[PDB]
C-alpha cells in the first residue's frame, strides 16, 4: 500500500536546510535553499555561508548538509524508513571520523514545517590539524559518490548505516572520511525498519557564476539498492 509518509514525496517538495558548525573553535553558518523529488531521487540546491568564509571545504559538509528523499524502487518501498517517520520527522545523529585528522559530530532534525521539508543541522568538529587537508583546504571541489549500508535498530526503532566517502585531494591523493550514523523517530507512531540495503548516492559540486557569497550548488542524486526480491524470474 501507498504507506502514510511516502504520499508526501510524489511530487516537488522545497527544502530549507540550517547549519550550525564549530570546527577547532572557528564557528560559521550555512542556509540551504532548493526542492527535492524523491520520484527520480534528485536534489537540487544551494548554500550560502552567512559567517563567513568556511574553515573546512565545502565537500566536507555534503553528507551533513535529507535521505527521506532517495528514490525507493517499487520492489522495496517496505523498506524506506525515512519517509515512513514523515511528517513527525527523526533525528540523525553521526560521526565522521576523517583519516589522520580530526572529526565532525552532527545532530540534524528532519522534519515536514507545512509543505517544506527541513534539516536544521549542528554540527562540532574537534582534533584537526591546522595545516591538515581540511583545515588547510587541499580537497578538490568537483564530485563524489558513496554507497550508505543501512541496516535496522529495532531497539531504538529506527536505523543504523555506515559509508565511507573518498575525497580528492588536489596533490592527487585521497581523504578518506569513515561515516557512522544514527537515526531516530521523531514521532510514537510505527516505521519501517528495513532489511540491509544501501543507498546510492552522487554528489555534482559547482559554483553560482553571479554568487559573490561562498556558497555551493549541489546536485544529487540517492537510489535505495541492493534487495532483488526476484525481480529477474519475471522476465524468463
Amino acid at each position: 500500500m501507498v504507506s502514510k509518509g511516502e504520499e508526501l514525496f510524489t511530487g516537488v517538495v522545497p527544502i530549507l536546510v540550517e547549519l550550525d558548525g564549530d570546527v577547532n573553535g572557528h564557528k560559521f553558518s550555512v542556509s540551504g535553499e532548493g526542492e527535492g523529488d524523491a520520484t527520480y531521487g534528485k536534489l537540487t540546491l544551494k548554500f550560502i555561508s552567512t559567517t563567513g568564509k568556511l574553515p573546512v571545504p565545502w565537500p566536507t559538509l555534503v553528507t551533513t548538509l535529507v535521505q527521506c528523499f532517495a528514490r525507493y524502487p517499487d520492489h522495496m518501498k517496505q523498506h524506506d524508513f525515512f519517509k515512513s517517520a514523515m511528517p513527525e520527522g527523526y533525528v540523525q545523529e553521526r560521526t565522521i571520523f576523517f583519516k589522520d585528522d580530526g572529526n565532525y559530530k552532527t545532530r540534524a532534525e528532519v522534519k515536514f514545517e507545512g509543505d517544506t521539508l527541513v534539516n536544521r543541522i549542528e554540527l562540532k568538529g574537534i582534533d584537526f590539524k591546522e595545516d591538515g587537508n581540511i583545515l588547510g583546504h587541499k580537497l578538490e571541489y568537483n564530485y563524489f559518490s558513496g554507497n550508505v549500508y543501512i541496516t535496522a535498530d529495532k531497539q531504538k526503532n529506527g536505523i543504523k548505516a555506515n559509508f565511507k566517502i573518498r575525497h580528492n585531494i588536489e596533490d592527487g591523493g585521497v581523504q578518506l572520511a569513515d561515516h557512522y550514523q544514527q537515526n531516530t523517530p521523531i514521532g510514537d507512531g510505527p516505521v519501517l525498519l528495513p532489511d540491509n540495503h544501501y543507498l546510492s548516492c552522487q554528489s555534482k559540486l559547482s559554483k553560482d557564476p553571479n554568487e559573490k557569497r561562498d556558497h555551493m550548488v549541489l546536485l544529487e542524486f540517492v537510489t535505495a539498492a541492493g534487495i532483488t526480491l526476484g525481480m529477474d524470474e519475471l522476465y524468463k
